[PDB]
């Protein structure tokens, strides 16, 4: 049996073929996505998935994020450059000139961090499965070069994975919306994750897609909806209580977590309490945090998120060659594209109302383990 893996460059998701319909493993927390991060504490303790995220803000020197952007890069690659800019982690350049993360004086490769996600999902399968995992299929963007997709496959190594292939995100993506077995047409999928945004224009021909052209952009993901929202939350903190919250990195890290939380409410509920008890405290003593927040007010401040992805979105139709009305069908990938205004988004931008019949964040584990399937 082989295994289906979406390593995200956010979060990643186990599935695989039981029967003729695949099934997307939860793990032992009961979650059917882990983070893909990997932190070290003082203790120098190795934390991974959600305990790993839940001290990302406490730890930022030493809690390893999106490290995809840097797997299969060289250092001075411009997007790893870029990177350097943005996270506030050590990346350093390895004596082979490839870009490295190092933490506590110890340097690790991408492809390293990568297998320490990649054996929980290991570890994930097999605690369904009943017995040990050996074969896989890993998924990567449509843009990887062969470098990168090399480094992912050592990753899988690493974890006693053979990765018997790699293939494409919205390939696998549309695998698992069935398009396999659709007449001809052309395809969108439209892609917003947690840390990244791709639109791919695929063609499906007697059953074998072909990509027409790719776009996005690499630094727009789910993570920046959320720290819109907590730097409005921490703005209305300050004017109402008048306690400055960025002083304080554990308030901070439980800001994060309410503000995604907030957001995924949002998309299901018109308005949301945030509530954090003990948050901080004050010569009046504790100081409590309580806020409504509607999906207006929401929308209000990621719009300029979410209009980044419509010129991605034109160019890759241009760049296909089609208009709009040559597309047959949207696909929506990413947990991101939960939100209703998101959704709107895709609407207008392809004249027809995007396909949900899939699990969102679910669709490229399920489409790897069909491929894995036929490989087996
Ligand atoms: N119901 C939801 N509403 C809004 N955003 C969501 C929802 N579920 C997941 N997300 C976001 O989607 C991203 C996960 O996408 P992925 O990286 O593809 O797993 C994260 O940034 C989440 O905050």
């Amino acid at each position: 049996a082989v295994v289906g893996i979406d390593l995200g460059t956010t979060n990643s998701c186990v599935a695989v073929m039981e029967g003729k319909q695949a099934k997307v493993l939860e793990n032992a927390e009961g979650a059917r996505t882990t983070p893909s991060v990997v932190a070290f504490t003082a203790d120098g303790e190795r934390l991974v998935g959600m305990p790993a995220k839940r001290q990302a803000v406490t730890n930022p020197n030493n809690t390893f994020y999106a490290t995809k952007r840097l797997i299969g890069r060289r250092y001075d690659d411009p997007e790893v450059q870029k990177d350097i800019k943005n996270v506030p982690f050590k990346i350093v350049r390895a004596s082979n000139g490839d870009a490295w993360v190092e933490a506590h004086g110890k340097l690790y490769s991408p492809s390293q961090i990568g297998a320490f996600v990649l054996m929980k999902m290991k570890e994930t399968a097999e605690n369904y499965l009943g017995h040990t995992a050996k074969n896989a299929v890993i998924t990567v963007p449509a843009y990887f070069n062969d470098s990168q997709r090399q480094a992912t496959k050592d990753a899988g190594q690493i974890s006693g994975l053979n990765v018997l292939r790699v293939i494409n995100e919205p390939t696998a993506a549309a695998l698992a919306y069935g398009l396999d077995k659709s007449e001809d047409k052309v395809i969108a999928v439209y892609d917003l994750g947690g840390g990244t945004f791709d639109i791919s224009i695929l063609e499906i021909q007697k059953g074998v897609f072909e990509v027409k052209s790719t776009n996005g952009d690499t630094f727009l993901g789910g993570e920046d909806f959320d720290q819109a929202l907590l730097r409005h939350i921490v703005k209305e903190f300050k004017r109402e209580t008048g306690v400055d919250l960025t002083k304080d990195n554990m308030a901070l890290q439980r800001v994060r977590e309410a503000a995604e939380k907030a957001k995924c409410e949002l998309s299901s509920s018109v308005q949301t309490d945030i509530n954090l008890p003990y948050l901080t405290m004050d010569s009046s003593g504790p100081k409590h945090l309580n806020m409504k927040l509607t999906r207006a007010q929401f929308e209000g401040i990621v719009t300029d998120l979410i209009r980044r992805t419509i010129a991605p979105c034109q160019k890759a139709m241009q760049d296909a060659e089609v208009s709009k009305s040559d597309i047959g069908e949207v696909i929506l990938v990413g947990g991101m594209t939960r939100m209703p205004k998101v959704q709107q988004t895709v609407q207008d931008l392809f004249g027809r109302a995007p396909s949900k019949a899939v699990n969102p964040d679910e669709a490229v584990a399920i489409g790897a383990a069909i491929q894995g399937g036929v490989l087996a």
